[PDB]
DNA sequence: ATTATGACGCT
DNA sequence: AGCGTCAT
């Protein structure tokens, strides 16, 4: 009862980019907007593979990973942009600089967490509550929240999709009571007041538009982020959970899309998240471990507690290339060509972000991958990076990678390297 | 031949 | 440390 924790003290948002490879594209190119597009990498092998689509392309059933050629069977007037090619490898540099200039504009309003290349979490709770003095108890009006949906409403005594939003925000509204600024519901409205603001200073000043998630925690917010795309965002209350997790599939929370989820839902013979409340907390335990358990048993309940990190700049910075089919390096000049051409990419990454943000990378990663495994990583070895030289540093890879190779030949490479990655790790101020 | 990443957990 | 999982 009163002593029952609801998971209720936090205001946490998640804002994630609309199609956004296609968006940094399409600002360049305005040729490409609203248009069916999508951005490749490499062309020669079946017009190259598909790593984001925009929403009209998307209609046509084009995907991602879906090869070029067979998507231009699905939708002949697809237009495609490519990922620029450098020192023989697909380069992101064009799309990590445009995430920099969403970062920097969201850091403005609250301590974010990046997430990905095109998302962070945002930690509104102390906003929030800086903005609700301001408000003096006055009402929050509809035409704050001009893109928001609350999830689960309209409920009750239509035809428009925008109808249907209107309406269920002002069932929310009309209920709200502004009077206790305690209250988590009003906490979370004025949270999502506040990532509509968030939302337009991107889209003004960057050209971008996203979706967000406004809920109580990291979870929920990644999920109601997606469930009103494209360019709109989703309150997801405490009281929304019971309904929303009756019929929500487990594989579509956050680190259950793998074989954990997999196993929840083959050892205990349920399909949806809302099920899993009628397991005790050690009968969670008892099947998943200590940590997944406990995890389980709140998160059912619309509870997590995992804290937005204050963490902006992504921890590593990394260079990697497949060698598919018979591309597969087999020579040690190869092997040695192409971790030159990775070094090297990566010197130039290391001494921008030396420079912009104060901080070396003090560890060398090294990891390839042998024909016939896969796995991801067949191999991983970690040497001391103590220059930014990549002729030191490839030479450095080879040495710890060159044992490997069972070719009792000098100058040939067996069995051939699928893949090579050189990631910089271990960071310390300077 | 579903590529190029990036974070975090386990032992 | 080196491996695995999950993610975008
Ligand atoms: N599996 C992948 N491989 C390579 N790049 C990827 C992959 N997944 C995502 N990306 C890149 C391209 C995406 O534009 C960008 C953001 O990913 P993501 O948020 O999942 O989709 P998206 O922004 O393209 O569309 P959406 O509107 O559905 O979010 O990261
Ligand atoms: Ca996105
Ligand atoms: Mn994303």
């Amino acid at each position: 009862g009163p002593h029952m924790a609801t998971g209720q003290d936090r205001v946490v948002a998640l804002v994630d980019m609309d199609c956004f490879f296609v968006q940094v594209e399409q600002r360049q190119n305005p040729h490409l907007r609203n248009k069916p597009c999508a951005v490749v990498q490499y062309k020669s092998w079946k017009g190259g593979g598909i790593i984001a689509v925009s929403y009209e392309a998307r209609a046509f059933g084009v995907t991602r990973s879906m090869w070029a050629d067979d998507a231009k069977k699905l939708c002949p007037d697809l237009l495609l942009a490519q990922v620029r090619e450098s020192r023989g490898k697909a380069n992101l540099t064009k799309y990590r600089e445009a995430s920099v200039e969403v970062m920097e504009i969201m850091s403005r309003f609250a301590v974010i967490e990046r997430a990905s290349i095109d998302e962070a979490y945002v930690d509104l709770t102390s906003a929030v509550q800086e903005r609700l003095q301001k408000l003096q108890g006055q009402p929050i009006s509809a035409d704050l929240l001009p893109s928001t949906y609350i999830e689960g409403l309209p409920q009750g005594p239509t035809v428009q999709k925008e109808g249907m939003r209107k309406q269920g925000l002002f069932q929310w509204l009309d209920s709200l009571q502004i009077d206790n600024l305690t209250s988590p519901d009003l906490q979370l409205t004025v949270g999502a007041v506040i990532v509509e603001e968030m939302r337009a200073a991107i889209e003004r000043e960057t050209g971008f538009q996203c979706s967000a998630g406004i809920s109580h925690n990291k979870v929920l917010a990644k999920l109601a982020c997606g469930l009103n795309k494209p360019n709109r965002q989703t309150l997801v209350s405490h009281g929304s959970v019971p309904q929303l997790f009756s019929q929500m599939p487990i594989r579509k929370i956050r680190s259950l899309g793998g074989k954990l989820g997999a196993s929840v839902i083959e050892i205990l013979g349920i399909e949806y998240m809302g099920e899993l409340t009628q397991f005790t907390e050690s009968q969670l335990q008892s099947h998943f471990g200590e940590k997944n358990g406990s995890w389980l048993y709140a998160m059912c309940r619309g509870i997590e507690h995992d804290p937005v990190k204050p963490r902006q700049l992504p921890k590593t910075i990394g260079c990697s290339k497949n060698f598919p089919g018979k591309t597969a390096l087999a020579t040690r000049e190869q092997v040695q060509w192409w971790l030159l051409q990775l070094a090297q990419e990566l010197e130039e990454r290391l001494t921008k972000d030396r420079n912009d943000n104060d901080r070396v990378a003090t560890q060398l990663v090294v990891s390839i991958r042998v024909q016939g495994d896969k796995r991801l990583s067949s191999l991983r070895r970690c040497c001391a990076l103590t220059r930014y030289d990549a002729h030191k540093m490839s030479h450095d890879a080879f040495t710890v990678i060159k044992n490997c190779n069972t070719s009792g030949i000098q100058t040939e490479w067996s069995p051939p390297l699928t893949m090579l990655f050189l990631c910089a790790t271990k960071f310390s101020a300077s």
